[PDB]
């Protein structure tokens, strides 16, 4: 049930950038989603040893979570809003891939995805 190293939250040879949309993704999108009653499974990388999911990283090869996204936004790791939005979408699709329709955690990810899309529908200019 080995855990791989968590996804990087900095990369010295990757260029950094800051935009109004990336500041909004941290201040409004991430920090509001974080407080949702169903955010807690997604606030840190999946710990296969703690959670007893020894096949999690046998299935999920591009893991992602909101704790990683938060640190990436705080580091100015992303070039643009779309790069950050792809990490949220990877986090949701990983949940759907590892589990099955109707599972409690899938119902959680479905509700968070809807709220996420509602908030990114309109971004600052
Ligand atoms: C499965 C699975 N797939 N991705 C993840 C991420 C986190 C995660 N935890 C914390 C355990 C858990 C199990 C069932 C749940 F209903 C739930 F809310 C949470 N489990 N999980």
């Amino acid at each position: 049930s080995m855990n791989p190293p968590p996804p990087e939250t900095s990369n010295p040879n990757k260029p950094k950038r800051q935009t109004n949309q990336l500041q909004y993704l941290l201040r409004v999108v991430l920090k509001t989603l974080w407080k949702h009653q169903f955010a807690w499974p997604f606030q840190q990388p999946v710990d296969a040893v703690k959670l007893n999911l020894p096949d999690y990283y046998k299935i999920i090869k591009t893991p992602m979570d909101m704790g990683t996204i938060k640190k990436r936004l705080e580091n100015n790791y992303y070039w643009n809003a779309q790069e950050c939005i792809q990490d949220f979408n990877t986090m949701f699709t990983n949940c759907y891939i590892y589990n099955k329709p109707g599972d409690d955690i899938v119902l959680m990810a479905e509700a968070l995805e809807k709220l996420f899309l509602q908030k990114i529908n309109e971004l600052p200019t």
